[PDB]
């Protein structure tokens, strides 16, 4: 009666202490989950933005353009060297 | 007594409020986790796809071919210039020593 | 009365219903956190490998090695052109009018 | 009865520490996921930021432009060489 009254009031004290404990921890876990996904998402966007920045499709276009220019300069040199070879042959023949 | 019945009825009522309060907070936490992993996982998949579909390799190949072609031509031009030097040498020796 | 018996037998049986409800959800949640980070870790490793396999530093390397060879042919031609001009100038002393 | 209640208090004490232990374990499995994945993301970003080669390709473009200038200047030197050969030829019996 007085012992059963102690038991029940003990249950209600210990239950609500435990219920609080578990509540407080869940809130901490919820803060943890919110911040953790906020950071993973931020770094995932930085990854995409860093890959975006590393674009060098334009570097390659420009390099290919200077190679074609050197190619055209080389073809003129070869033409010039054919004409020079002929003037050498002429001079030697004409000595 | 009516005391123990009132203590139990109060205990029972509060226990179910705390339990349903815990249950809902755990479901909200589980829902958040699921949506967290779901959303990040979608964007990482699309990140891998888009990396895989880049093709600079094709372009670096072409440039390497075009440089091999320039290299072959320059070896050809070095041969022409050796012959040109030999013909100049023959002109020099033959006019100097002959004449 | 059996009204103290009933109310408690009810609170005992459904508070155990609740507790298993929580234990079961907490055991799902845990399993999901594990399979979650396993999934993102694996995708992140696959990201790093997708990047590594589109790293062409070595292909650019070879490109640069091959441009160094053109440079060395150009150096060789420029030296031959220097010697040639000197031999042509020497013709001005040896070639009769 | 005193027993109906006393068993409840114990079964509820143990279910409770049963729960707090799986929770604190989840709370830590979560700190380790975020710490682990986040540093793996930092790696990834750092392995993109070490992998930029727009400058590498620009440098090769510059090497090509230097070769083009030497090629064009050799062509102007050989056109002088041709003028020198023509003058010599102009001076022979035949030219």
């Amino acid at each position: 009666d007085e012992l059963i009254k102690q038991l029940v009031m003990e249950l209600a004290e210990n239950s609500m202490i435990e219920a609080e404990g578990l509540k407080g921890t869940l809130d901490e876990a919820t803060q943890k989950i919110e911040l953790g996904f906020e950071s993973l998402s931020s770094l995932q966007v930085e990854t995409i933005q860093a890959i975006q920045a590393t674009d060098y499709a334009d570097s390659i276009k420009t390099l290919g353009e200077n190679i074609k220019i050197l190619d055209r300069s080389m073809k003129s040199m070869m033409e010039t060297m054919r004409l020079m070879m002929e003037k050498i042959d002429l001079l030697y023949a004409s000595t």
